[PDB]
């Protein structure tokens, strides 16, 4: 029912200096602001939990400029190439003491989970936590596909989060328009990364019994006594009550452990073993995938992150029925290094495929659907040039798979 946003916050040098190096103080503000953001989103069926906090107390890792567009793009690039590679999380917001030009916050729209664009920047505009929490909820809202309110959009007799300007007496309410646009985005784009529920040990803020997030030291958390609908839990204490072996988890049914063997996470493919309940625990074991490189689909592919990517299926997903892998000759076009025919990008440049890597650039399919005859059909859209490119891990020859635009021996690929 609820979606979860595992948030990482970054605090710039200017803000550290502004708080005269008091990291405990900065950390406390962050915990406070996120706690309020989580409360704001309850109405949206979304939980927000702080899973990481990076404080640039020495030097900023990007150049933080007043031009918000430059700063957000630089922060997004840094998150994609640095942070995200060493820290799993769904969204990151940069807090800065710099006075950004024209705005007090900025964020990409409908980008939740995107490696670069699931970001936003927030100006430490006020010492009042509720105020910065509103800015944060607003920027994250954009990330969740929400645009500014207007017209008949209403959130009652209060100043709504998504108004284009911040109110001097800000409320914690989202308008009805925000609610529908956010869920329209989730349902039509289904950002997969916000589906999992973070483990208590993943959350770094001090535990709060009643924030609807299961944390270290709690048996259960179902919000305030008023809101709690978990018959397995005593809201005020976050302790189990009545005939309850458990009050949370995919392996907890009616407050009791699901019997051993009960499937709790379905298999995506032969490369993804299903996980089952132990019968003595309330949680589903962590998701296990078989080793990458393992032969799959009767030797037409090799495993890659729980799936078995093969050209046939990619042609099907892109073009529908009656479309198959094209003849080898079609892939030679990947040596052109033109707008669609290349193997990868370097510093934004499109790099032609070396002859041995042609099967790992743009994918070409033979189209024999009704009334069609296109032996070398490919998919190219400048909305996202990567769509249509051969998927990483795809079998490109007997004993070979694609890895970074290169067709390499599968035995040494992983
Ligand atoms: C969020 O929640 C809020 C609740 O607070 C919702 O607000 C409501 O939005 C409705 C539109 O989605 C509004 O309805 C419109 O109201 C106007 C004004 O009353 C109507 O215009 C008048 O229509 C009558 C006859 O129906 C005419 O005699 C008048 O001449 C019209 N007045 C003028 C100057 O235009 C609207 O009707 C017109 O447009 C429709 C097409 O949409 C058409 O079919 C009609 O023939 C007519 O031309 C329309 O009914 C509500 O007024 C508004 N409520 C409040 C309290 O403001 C909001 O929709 C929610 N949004 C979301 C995203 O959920
Ligand atoms: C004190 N500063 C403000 O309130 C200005 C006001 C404003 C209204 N229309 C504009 C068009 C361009 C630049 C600024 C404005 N707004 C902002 O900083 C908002 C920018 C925004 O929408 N970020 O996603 C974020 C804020 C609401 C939290
Ligand atoms: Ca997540
Ligand atoms: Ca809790
Ligand atoms: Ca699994
Ligand atoms: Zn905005």
């Amino acid at each position: 029912p609820f979606r979860f946003v595992e948030l990482v916050l970054v605090v710039d040098k200017a803000m550290v200096t502004k708080n005269n190096g008091d990291l405990d103080k900065i950390k406390t503000r962050m915990y406070e602001i996120v706690n309020t953001v989580n409360e704001i989103y309850r109405y949206m069926y979304i939980h927000v939990a702080l899973v990481g906090l990076e404080i640039w107390s020495n030097e900023d890792k990007i150049t933080v400029k007043p031009e918000a567009g430059y700063t957000l793009n630089a922060f997004g690039e840094w998150r994609k190439t640095d942070l995200l590679t060493r820290k799993k999380h769904d969204n990151a917001q940069l807090l800065t003491a710099i006075d950004l030009d024209r705005v007090i916050g900025l964020a990409y729209v409908g980008s939740m989970c995107h490696p670069k664009r699931s970001t936003g920047i927030i100006q430490d505009y006020s010492e009042i936590n509720l105020v910065v929490a509103v800015i944060m909820a607003h920027e994250m809202g954009h990330n969740l596909g929400i645009n500014h309110d207007s017209g008949y959009c209403s959130c009652g007799d209060y100043a709504c989060i998504m108004r284009p300007e911040i109110s001097p007496e800000p409320s914690t309410f989202f308008s009805n328009c925000s609610y529908f646009e956010c869920w329209d985005f989730i349902m039509n784009h289904n950002p997969e990364c916000i589906l999992n529920e973070p483990l208590g040990t993943d959350i770094i803020s001090p535990p709060v019994c009643g924030n609807e997030l299961l944390e270290v030291g709690e048996e259960c958390d179902c919000g305030t006594p008023e809101n709690c609908q978990n018959e397995c839990c005593d809201a005020a204490t976050c302790k189990l009550k009545s005939g309850s072996q458990c009050g949370h988890g995919d392996c907890c049914e009616q407050c009791k452990f699901s019997k051993s063997g009960t499937e709790c996470r379905a298999s995506m493919s032969e490369c993804d073993p299903a996980e089952h309940c132990t019968g003595q625990s309330s949680e589903c074991p962590a998701d296990v995938f078989h080793k990458n490189g393992q032969p799959c689909l009767d030797n037409y592919g090799y495993c890659y992150n729980g799936n078995c990517p093969i050209m046939y299926h990619q042609c099907y997903d892109l073009f529908g029925a009656d479309v198959y892998e094209a003849e080898d000759s079609c892939f030679e076009r990947n040596q052109k290094g033109n707008y669609y025919g290349y193997c990868r990008k370097e510093n934004g440049n499109k790099i032609p495929c070396a002859p041995e890597d042609v099967k790992c650039g743009r994918l070409y399919c033979k189209d024999n659907s009704p009334g069609q005859n296109n032996p070398c059909k490919m998919f190219y859209s400048n909305e996202d040039e990567h769509k249509g490119m051969v998927l990483p891990g795809t079998k490109c020859a007997d004993g070979k798979v694609c890895s970074n635009g290169h067709c390499v021996d599968v035995a040494t690929a992983y």
